[PDB]
């Protein structure tokens, strides 16, 4: 429109209808200049990388990127309660994404002192990614989305992406992406953007635990119409005898469904003062192996944290660790970090830290006694059934599902809804405002620039579809619920200092359902 | 034009953190650091390589030594009713 | 009714709030994820106008002799009451309330 008038309105509110809710999050957000307007190749050589499990090749671009990946961009504690409160489950159904109030800054310096001015002239350039025709990094647990607290401002990320190394080299099928490339909308101080969304069809997420575990499903008053081998030896005769499988002895009665894969992780222990034989952070860790390249289990396959009673015990990389507010970078201690946990899934996933289950592994006789093998991993078997990882307040909503031939259960590992077409990347960018060039002509392109960098407000809608509870159960079931002891700070809210915190992880699965 | 797991943002570090040391230098003392570009081998993933039945490695370089005759008794193969049958091709798997 | 005088509700004129859009300063060229501490010194001004309708009770008495008024004093004064100073301060005298006139009970 133009200068003097705002090009949107301040949207931040959470709607609750019957089946649906509509989140409305707005943060103000800051977007300088990145590279110096120049695209960068990068690599571990660059960067000083030695270890080839690490080595890679990819590119830096000036280009920013918006991202709300993550729950708590869009619901507050409490709306967050309520939902898991008072709901079976949920999806996203459809999204709505608006940048207004565009105003973009021009810093000069004389000596020492830095002077900021409006550019009223100047543009930023914002386009969606909606064929998907470059890398998709939105589905990685990257930092920079925006703030759980609405009135925090935050910085844009740079864009950057990854393509085919060999070491810190390159090879002929490795891709070169020119953002400058796509058509993109270019906005001045007086203009807005925006664009809709639909999500495409995917499951609820179970925001439920199990109130029956797989192995109690039978009826504990009525035997079981088939028998098992209950004795081999009479007292070195063969006598084969055999018993009814019943209340008495649920272990060896026969079963419809089995517990779902797993992918064993070390064992590790919270409690402190406690002795280790040796640094197996890495060594001791599970991984897999891609074109030589060992990568970190991490989170892997959802299975239990823990054992009942061991919730001292966490797998080594197969649970989410978040980090409290203020907490570093390196080498934290524990009470620095958040760690998750999925015991609620112990009713049909096996446990991280222990073995599927035993196989035999030969043929019994006279001379040889009945062997058997610890099963470390146990691939996906007919009849199995198994609960997806549980997702988080602070945690990711939802990942691009790699373009491949086949997949199974395309389920995000680090927890939320996995899908072919996700919201598209929204990429911004301050266009460059060349400084004054030569009176004479020169073909070199030019290297020396306004110092620029832009400001607004963005707002994103999501509606959510609920799936409601309909349990029979007569007793009152497990809540989330604040501490009404007194306490310095109100959890979930700022300090004296103005620092917003969330002082720990909120799952989902609080209500429970039969199995 | 890209591999599992190279797909992260080069550029940003990880909201997640990961087991980095366990012991101080026996006592056990853990320690987690943010996982970010410098270790990518360590960030978390949603999604992982696709299954595996490995096959004995043959090259194809002139002037070689084998230790045996390892044509059939070093293959993959699968039973079926008592009889061995050869994997052959098996599953995808990068040669 | 509200203890200090004046009229009770349950839904009364609602708060109005306002506050200056934080402006942030020039950001650094590589991403950082805290929240932004460098912003531009601002502040807002503006004109303010509110407009309420009142409903008078006019008042029936039959009452023969004249009514107590509030009146200002003739009597000679430095200041007009009510009114601004030689430094253009503007001041309230006294309190005045609203219970001049008289009825039955």
């Amino acid at each position: 429109d133009g200068v003097g008038s705002s090009s949107g309105n301040w949207h931040c509110d959470s709607q609750w209808l019957g089946d649906r809710v509509i989140t409305t999050s707005t943060r103000t957000w800051a977007l300088p200049t990145y590279n110096n307007h120049l695209y960068k190749q990068i690599s571990n050589s660059t960067s000083g990388g030695s270890s080839n499990d690490n080595a890679y090749f990819g590119y830096s671009t000036p280009w920013g990127y918006f991202d709300f990946n993550r729950f708590h961009c869009h619901f507050s504690p409490r709306d967050w309660q309520r939902l898991i409160n008072n709901n079976w489950g949920f999806r996203p159904k459809r999204l709505n994404f608006k940048l207004f109030n565009i105003q973009v800054k021009e810093v000069t310096d004389n000596n020492g002192v830095k002077t900021i001015a409006n550019n009223l002239t100047s543009t930023v350039q914002v386009f969606t990614d909606s064929d998907y025709q470059l890398p998709y990094v939105l589905g990685s647990a990257h930092e920079g989305c925006l703030p759980p607290f609405p009135a925090d401002v935050f910085m844009i990320p740079q864009y950057g992406y990854l393509t085919l190394n060999d070491g810190s080299q390159a090879v002929g099928r490795s891709s070169f992406y020119c953002l400058e490339y796509f058509p993109s909308q270019m906005l001045r101080t007086g203009n807005n953007f925006q664009f809709s969304y639909e999500f495409e069809n995917v499951p609820f997420h179970s925001s439920y635990a199990h109130s029956q575990s797989l192995d109690r499903l039978m009826n504990p008053l009525i035997d079981q119409y088939l028998y098992y081998l209950s004795k081999t030896i009479n007292g070195n005769q063969q006598t084969l005898k055999f018993s009814v499988a019943g209340p008495s002895n649920m272990a060896v009665q026969g079963r419809n469904y089995i517990p779902g894969p797993s992918y064993r992780q070390q064992r590790v222990s919270t409690t402190v003062t406690q002795a280790a034989a040796s640094e197996f952070a890495w060594p001791g860790a599970s991984s897999w192996a891609l074109n030589g390249r060992n990568s970190l289990m991490n989170p892997g396959p959802a299975m239990a944290s823990h054992k009942e009673g061991e919730d001292r015990f966490f797998p080594l990389s197969g649970s989410l660790i978040f980090g409290k507010q203020g907490t570093g970078r390196d080498n934290v201690d524990a009470d620095k970090v958040m760690i998750t946990n999925e015991e609620e899934i112990k009713t049909t996933n096996p446990v991280a830290t222990e073995s599927y289950g035993q196989v035999a592994t030969n043929h019994q006789s006279a001379q040889a006694q009945a062997q058997t093998g610890w099963v470390q991993n146990q691939g996906i078997l007919p009849g199995m059934v198994w609960q997806d990882r549980d997702v988080y307040l602070q945690g990711p909503i939802w990942a691009k599902i790699p373009h491949t031939d086949g997949n199974f259960h395309p389920s995000p590992l680090m927890g939320g809804f996995g899908m072919k077409h996700p919201p598209p990347q929204i990429l911004i960018k301050n266009t460059p405002v060349p400084a004054d060039p030569p009176t004479a002509f020169n073909k070199d392109k030019l290297n020396s620039f306004i110092t620029q960098y832009s400001t607004g407000q963005v707002s994103v809608e999501i509606e959510w579809e609920l799936q409601k509870e309909n349990s029979k159960r007569w007793n009152p079931e497990i809540q989330y619920t604040s501490n009404y002891y007194k306490s310095n700070n109100v959890e979930f809210a700022v300090n004296t200092e103005g620092v917003y915190s969330e002082p720990r992880p909120i799952g989902t699965r609080y209500l429970t359902r039969n199995l």
